[PDB]
């Protein structure tokens, strides 16, 4: 169930052009403390199948499945420790969110579909370079705080969801919000943010598990291919 | 016949890249007063088949077909009531039209293919947030007036056609006009509008049912796939 | 053979995202005086097969093949009359060339692949609206002069080649040159043109029939699909 | 082995959208001095198979394989002679890197994935036009110096790798870095470069042969097509 949900999540991120390459990371908190499920080393999101997700501990020992973990995902254990409510984490350097990261520009909530990130997207202004697991773990979990997402300056983004479906939903919506903002600002300059009270209400509406799960299942069907009409 | 046209209309909107999760809506005025045909809840445009369109009433009672309707489409009944000439409605948060909506920028008619929207695209400057069907329908039918289209600030757009073909035609042409304007303004600044007399003549020419229907049938063939040349 | 070249030309324009729709036009000068070969009415470039190209006269009578011609192509006879060297004409409202057209911005030759249009792209500043065949025919052939291409303000472009291969080559290179200029100007402002003497030499190099024909045959193979490596 | 690597490299360049007619070039230094392996004339990267790479000398004599080499690649022998450490060269006029070339804008290292080009991307400000193999070879090897890549003003780019995998990795990363910079600058103006010490460390990390080869093998699998989930 978990591995199948993760495989669909990777195919959705690939379909929506996150172009994660080998810089893409995904994890789901294990029922076993101190452990997490993750895509095995050397594979991209677009090729992930349920058998490519293994269960690993703090020392990168494979507890379940066949394969070796991407050591760059070890820092996810720090986020899971700081946030008991988080059950899934995605990190990519997706094209449009990375434009915001590179220009050191926070997300400005100015449209309905940008509201799942309203008061829910942190911004790490400092780029630590090539990191260590404990260095990145400490830095990201502190900068992220209680938010669902974080733009990592000169790097990419990270989403932290209460389920793999919510982390995927946040990743897709953040990338689309970033694209919308970059295209709008190039043509028209800085955006007028929407009213905070109305944006907080749209945030909770779009983040209802029923809508998150139905949207995830829709995107999952899309990855499998739809036959044209006869 | 109606459901078959609506299925093709959805595949055309999907082909021309209008997805934003499950935000896409389409309806056709039923022959039964006070009722409408619409895509059942949980489905995207790209997967719609004739059997996924059900006839629903003001209380979301499925009168024909199998399924539950998207409750977000209830406001369509207010538009149909205001506009007896309108028989099909499409609402999406398509990528380029949503850039105009987010930047609070009306469409500027400066090119031949933008003319079906000449003096035919309203602009709702106020974003109501998460709406109640009572208020959304009143707000949108009032702002739309007698026009064929409306850009909904911080939200997306809506098209209102005399047929499903015309609503689809207006949707594709609005999205392409918005893309053209955003790309032109990013490189060169504000556009010079074309002469109003010539634009109104091109508007009526491009909106002739023979041209609207032939274009819709062409796009329908495209969605089915074309075999390469041998 | 002529119709097979035209069928491949249409598939190439479709592959390279000219999104010609029903606004796309293509012709080849007939061996019979006062006649031309053209895509029959109601069809897009992406679906054109050799049997869809019919021979037509000044009164739109079908002399060869099955079908009715697009009456909007009648003005091509005026271009053929003004230019005995021209044997093929393509007119589309392709996405990037139409940005230049809409912003009333001539092409600025600043890169190797833009040189086939160096001193070879006219600009019609006046938009005549919905035209008459004699009106458009006289206007375009006079504005085009002895050039291979013309940007038609608020409309699109037209290419005029000594062969169908050259008209196709000019269409693809003009669309790509326009995309390059719009992207460069949005990020960095107005371009510095390359030296005219060196650009005229690159123009003649890239316009050698051997290179035009080999590039056309390459694009033709691409439209047919290439099997992945095993 | 070398021919198979080159075939995959071409399919990767094609997948990552680097086409510009038949302007694409690729070579690998032969084990025989004074000779190189290259894609035979008239073929694009997307259709290359192992049998399309032939070994040729300075006079374009085919020493191995069947076919005629692209004479435009003759200048690659000058780069190989100047740089014993370089074993593969790629030259294309890819869309985004060519925007930087056309606007005479050097790459600004402001993001993690741009670091393989940190202090490793030369800029040739002078455009020589249609060149002789003679002067082109001298001009590009002098401007390239000891770097891995060079932006060629008003032309495109060239990458020079210690292996075909590294040349491919540098091309993909340069094209993506250029896209990121052009999109960021259009919306937000000039970028703030990352710290040089941290960028040099990320440069060496991302350029480790284990990472270069694993990424190349991943992209190779992607070109072959991945079946959707069941
Ligand atoms: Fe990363
Ligand atoms: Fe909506
Ligand atoms: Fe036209
Ligand atoms: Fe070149």
């Amino acid at each position: 169930d978990t591995r199948e949900t993760m495989a669909f999540a990777c195919r959705i991120l690939a379909m929506t052009e996150q172009e994660a390459g080998l810089a893409g990371q995904i994890s789901v908190r294990s029922e076993r403390p101190g452990a997490y499920w993750t895509l095995r080393f050397g594979l991209g999101f677009d090729e992930a199948t349920p058998e490519d997700f293994i269960e690993v501990d703090r020392d990168l020992n494979t507890l379940s499945g066949e394969g070796m973990a991407n050591p760059a995902t070890r820092f996810h254990l720090w986020v899971y420790e700081a946030r008991p409510d988080v059950n899934s984490i995605i990190h990519t350097h997706s094209p449009w969110a990375t434009v915001l990261a590179t220009a050191r520009q926070p997300l400005v909530i100015s449209q309905m579909d940008m509201t799942p990130l309203h008061n829910d997207c942190a911004f790490l202004g400092e780029w630590p370079g090539v990191p260590i697991a404990d260095q990145e773990g400490v830095i990201i979990s502190k900068a992220l705080g209680d938010k669902r997402a974080i733009i990592l300056a000169h790097h990419g983004y990270l989403t932290a969801g209460k389920s793999c479906q919510e982390a995927t939903y946040l990743s897709v919506y953040l990338e689309r919000a970033a694209r919308l903002q970059v295209r709008a600002q190039a043509a028209f300059g800085p955006l007028t943010p929407v009213d905070d009270t109305l944006a907080a209400e749209a945030h909770d509406y779009l983040l209802k598990p029923s809508i998150v799960n139905a949207t995830f299942d829709y995107w999952s069907r899309q990855t499998q291919g739809i036959a044209p009409l006869t």
